[PDB]
């Protein structure tokens, strides 16, 4: 077994373009509220970020491989998509082991878990209706031409809040959008993250 | 004796040569047990819900593939070898709020039946309320860990103990510890159809 | 198999693809722009304030030109900017190593123009006096390579106003001008200054 | 003659360029410690931070060479990534310690090599007493992290630690600083565990005569 | 044709370090920008200054006509051997500010320029008096005796001509002074560059 998945990853990309596209579906995890900074605007948050593409240079057939269906390779090893916060203050700390999962149908799967300072006017948090901030995360360089976006829900999973953070969230949605400026042909998409929270 | 020194090291280098793994899977899976030892709670930020921790990780696996027979080696039982040289598990704090940071070399303890023992040295800020710690009764706080992206089918993750070893508890810490524990869990994550194994240190403290 | 085929086309292309740098007898043009995102802190202690911006940098290099008709209509492309070589563009008075906020890509164009656009966090030097006021307090930081003469890299600007079109409007700062005008100091050294006037919102 | 002696080292570290010691082939370790400042003290947490120089010493057999067969070579520097190093470490460390010197050594014909990084540790202490005549009193301990006293031997040259280039203007006053060896030995094993343990008594320099 | 010649020379171009017998004169001057902070809780003071380092390498030389006339090239100064230069009371790791480029002549020498930020020790008391206070730092091998590395300055005036004009510390005096000690037991001496500074609020 270890021989067939040795033997998998030495057979086993220049990224998409607008002839071979890919599609990336994300979706957060909010973990964590940490800090609300009033005297600068940023607030800090800790969640973890799912990614999910699928390449038909990363197929393979289990049966010519001991039934193999996946494994796990050091997101090195792999093309991982741009994906980044738009208005970060601050280099993104990651927080997880630098690991994706890829499965014989192509598909890969990555999860970093990451502590974020945006941009975000924290005025109203001491307050019943909260403050609200948001973030855009998309790819910094590829148009909807190259990388295309997409979620499974458009409700942040609060599943892993912590419960008793200083920060409450009162709601969180990552609400897709495809913009088109006049000038350009290209499509332009990203998700927002805008969460709604109080003290 | 010169020469015995140099018959043992070259023992040593040939058999780090013959040995120097792809990672588990579910038809190769591997026991991770893991233990902790507490040394210092260092600071509590009741600003922010953040309490940082210094303890050390006991980490340990067994291999096939580092396995051998000291007879074809000069009698060598074990070996240490830098971290870097070998694969480790991804254990990971689940409610870390910032990048954990190593205090000690990273280095592995290799034997001949192929077992390895890796113990680092860690600083963890991670997710904790204090509230209470100014009282009799203390906060509690928990953190959860395990693998990031194996799950209980590749890796299985074990105790040797229920308790948190505090023997080297620093004791002029700021904060006294009440109680300590690493009880094991199974969770069923959003992400993922398989259920992943953590050990969970619960800690119970207070300001001295 | 088309996609297969535009796949092959690019690995092609790039390996054809993969410079020593300019010199005085074959010198580069950088043109350089900035879009001010946020003024995020300002340090009446230290007299620092921080600016996170993205510096947009262009060159061509005859190196990277080639001909989409021999590579499947292929007529750019994304690469890491470590594949490539990179102007020495650095602030001429920070006071902390700048921090890269986005990927470290760029796109190279069939003809041998290259575009990036990194993000950044910098601290530099600024006395905020008068941001409580509303004529407001004036900073400016130069821009320029650390290491080339004007004879090796020459800089230019395509505006002398800096975009302000993604400015943080809840900033704890408005700006209330921003400009990078282009100046020159047996060597010419060129830079590019940002000049910024804030105020407390 | 400079070009003859660059060619000869060039030579030297192409013939010269060990996984560590063992039981069967035990190496010493030599360590001591220059005490540059004491930075910051903090109450609120209980963590000193300290700057010193904490020189390594140690001899390989396959780091010796004949200076007459190298041009008269006796001593040469290169990368500490270059070498085996001993994985010396603070036991009470609470942040990684940064490493204020460049990281290469010095490597004498003989095969010992000398290696002494600058350091700042912030480590496990309780200040309390600082602000008083008697001062307050910590102690960090040094040692291998992985080998045991039969795979490294841990000496030192003093039990004195240098105070020749403590910082005469430091916030903090040094009243006494040494660097016991000590030997630990637990009942189930036959090693014996050396330490360095590094004991500071300090003070605030107002607190001299503080009334 | 220009570029051809460049890569050549660097091919053909691309030093194991000094020795007592292969001596090395390095030469350091310092251009102060700014004091940024001064910390009297820990007796910390921090500066920004350039670092200018120049050495001479035979190994390095070559004859510009043979190469198309180049009479020097940048280069990453992770290319080529650079000398240990570090601060003796640093109390935090020195943070690089700019590029790790250097320029090498035809004549072997090499220059390069380091922007850095340093916190040393310093007792900043009397900062806020007419008289300012006074502190200096050690710059020097870390692990290169005189016998391998010989440091030399230019002058001892300190550039102050970059100098931040609205820092917080305005600059009384700036003197780098070539020092050394020497142990009686042995012939060997150990050079640094003092650098003391005078300054006040
Ligand atoms: C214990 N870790 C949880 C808190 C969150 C992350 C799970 C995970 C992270 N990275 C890849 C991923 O990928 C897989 C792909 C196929 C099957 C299973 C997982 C799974
Ligand atoms: C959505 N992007 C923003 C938040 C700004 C950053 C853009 C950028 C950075 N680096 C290269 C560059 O290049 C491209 C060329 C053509 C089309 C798209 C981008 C784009
Ligand atoms: C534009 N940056 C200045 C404000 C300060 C630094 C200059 C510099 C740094 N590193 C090498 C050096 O070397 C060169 C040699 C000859 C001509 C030009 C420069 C120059
Ligand atoms: C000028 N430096 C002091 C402030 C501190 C460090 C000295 C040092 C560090 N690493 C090796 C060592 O080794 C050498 C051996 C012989 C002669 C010179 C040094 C010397």
């Amino acid at each position: 077994s270890q021989a067939n998945l040795m033997r998998l990853k030495s057979d086993l990309y220049p990224g998409p373009t607008k002839d071979d596209p890919l599609t990336v579906t994300l979706g957060f995890t909010l973990q964590d509220i940490v800090k609300a900074d009033s005297s600068t605007n940023e607030v800090d948050l800790v969640y973890w970020e799912q990614q999910r593409w699928k390449l038909n240079s990363l197929m393979w057939d289990p049966n010519e491989y001991g039934n193999i269906t996946d494994f796990r390779t050091s997101a090195a090893d792999i093309w991982t998509p741009d994906i980044t916060a738009y208005s970060s203050t601050r280099p993104v700390q990651v927080l997880s082991p630098q690991i994706a999962v890829v499965t014989h149908d192509g598909s890969v799967m990555f999860i970093p878990a990451q502590r974020l300072s945006f941009m975000c006017d924290p005025t109203g948090v001491d307050s019943e209706e909260g403050a609200t901030c948001a973030v855009k995360f998309g790819s910094w360089v590829y148009s909807g031409f190259e990388i295309d976006l997409k979620t499974d829900t458009d409700q942040v999973d609060l599943s892993s809040y912590y419960a008793s953070s200083k920060y409450e969230i009162l709601s969180a949605t990552q609400y897709k959008h495809d913009i088109k400026y006049n000038c350009c042909e290209e499509i332009y998409p990203d998700v927002v993250l805008v969460v709604k929270f109080r003290e």
